[PDB]
């Protein structure tokens, strides 16, 4: 949690949630298992614009 | 208002409420709603003289 939150200080991701960071211990080996939402660039910006009437009085 | 003023004025009007003069624009039209107190000449006099009584003293 340490480290994932130094990158999401860094930006170096977007954010990971906490709770799904689970991490079993079984002998030698200890299995770990986290989720991560990937930082991205953005290469495409899509604007809905919507025309509509407004009706002035006094 | 400037305007109907300006006939008040110069008397070629008798009077107008400022209050009902209401401006609504929607659009290319611009709808608008005055009321004027149209200027008359006069065309007939009435007159109701009534005689009473009255009591003198000292």
């Amino acid at each position: 949690q340490s480290y994932l939150g130094r990158k999401k200080r860094d930006n170096e991701i977007q954010d990971f949630p906490a709770e799904d960071v689970q991490v079993i211990v079984e002998g030698n080996e200890a299995r770990i298992s986290m989720t991560v939402y990937p930082i991205r660039s953005f290469k495409k910006i899509s604007v809905s614009l919507v025309y509509k009437q407004q009706t002035l009085q006094a």
